């Protein structure tokens, strides 16, 4: 489907069981070398697959295409289309995940879409979807279900009436990271291009599960996903899904200190 760059990797010889979609931009190198060092590092959690893939558009910048060129070249795993990579076409973005996890990963049991600022507890989040015995038409994160557009015109999700009309936006999860089950892909894609559009990813995301009739629900009875962020300590980051707000210097830190804090206990 017109792709540029295609990561190397097999989903119907080895299914994945978790797929990470990560959004950054082209100059964000720092933040996916974090995320190759950390959480997004390629292994077997609890006998489960995990992969992770990196989504990027196009630049104008000469040499920010050959950094990326170069980068896809050494690592395999960037996913790429030609669209203009800046934040009012994240909907894009996100639509080419969605869009390669139905073309060419239709195996994988999960796909969590998720911003780069993140720090995200493969192992909890593993866990708890084991857990949940939910297999399709399956989406969680942190839940928004009373929304209203911000009509403040110079915010940063400014949204005009032209943009979106109506009062309330739909049901929706956090942008900074989502998860689903691989059917949900598919459906998606295949409903996106009747749903009227909207810039902001999340929101039109939204609006294509409700077309869809896939209801949002909890991971768990406890919240998991921190779009607001979080004080940091080691038991409560053993205990959460995602947390947002994390730069990358502060990801590698934080990982270290779950690597050092290993075997200790905490409740
Ligand atoms: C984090 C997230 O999921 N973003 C989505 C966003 O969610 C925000 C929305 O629910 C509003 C509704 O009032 O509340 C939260 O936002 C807070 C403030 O209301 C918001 O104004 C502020 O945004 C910026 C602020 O305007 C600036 O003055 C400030 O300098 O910087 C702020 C951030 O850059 O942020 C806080 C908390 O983030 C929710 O976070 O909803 C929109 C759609 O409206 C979209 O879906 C986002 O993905
Ligand atoms: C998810 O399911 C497990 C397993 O329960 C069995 O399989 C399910 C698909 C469903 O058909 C159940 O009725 C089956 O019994 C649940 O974990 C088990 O729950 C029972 C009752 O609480 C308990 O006796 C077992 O020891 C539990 N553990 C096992 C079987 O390993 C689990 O509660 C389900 N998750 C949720 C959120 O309900
Ligand atoms: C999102 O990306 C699309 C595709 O790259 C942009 O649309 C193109 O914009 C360039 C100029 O930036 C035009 O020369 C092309 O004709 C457009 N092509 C298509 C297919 O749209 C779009 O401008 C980007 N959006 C934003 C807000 O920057
Ligand atoms: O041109 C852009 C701008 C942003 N992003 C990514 O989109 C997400 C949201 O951006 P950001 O974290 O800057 O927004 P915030 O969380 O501050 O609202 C992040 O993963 C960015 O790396 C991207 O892929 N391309
Ligand atoms: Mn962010």
């Amino acid at each position: 489907g017109n792709f540029l760059k295609l990561p190397d990797t097999d989903c119907r010889q080895t299914p994945p069981f978790l797929v990470l979609l990560v959004t950054s931009s082209h100059k964000q190198l720092a933040e996916r070398m974090a995320i190759r060092q950390t959480w997004g590092k390629e292994r077997m959690v609890k006998g489960k697959q995990l992969k992770t893939f990196f989504l990027l558009g196009t630049t104008s910048s000469a040499a920010e295409t050959k950094e990326v060129d170069q980068e896809s070249q050494r690592h395999g795993d960037i996913i790429q289309k030609d669209f203009l990579d800046v934040y009012y076409n994240l909907t894009l973005k996100t639509m080419m995940g969605i869009e390669w996890v139905h073309r060419f990963c239709p195996q994988a049991a999960f796909v969590m879409k998720t911003d780069s600022d993140m720090f995200i507890n493969v192992d909890y989040l593993t866990e708890l979807l084991l857990k949940k015995n939910r297999t399709t038409r399956f989406f969680t994160g942190f839940l928004k279900l009373n929304e209203f557009p911000i009509r403040q015109p110079f915010s940063k999700w400014f949204v005009s009436k032209s943009e979106y009309p109506w009062d309330r936006y739909p049901p929706f999860c956090s942008g900074t990271g989502y998860v689903f089950s691989g059917d949900v892909a598919s459906q998606v894609y295949n409903v996106s291009k009747s749903v009227p559009y909207i810039k902001l990813e999340d929101v039109f995301v939204g609006l294509c599960l409700e077309r869809l009739n896939i209801r949002l629900e909890e991971l768990h009875s406890q919240p998991t996903f921190f779009p607001g962020g979080l004080r940091f300590s080691v038991c409560l980051f053993r205990r959460i899904v995602a947390c947002h707000f994390i730069k990358p210097r502060t990801l590698l830190d934080y990982w270290q200190a779950l690597e050092n804090s290993r075997g200790e206990d905490c409740p």
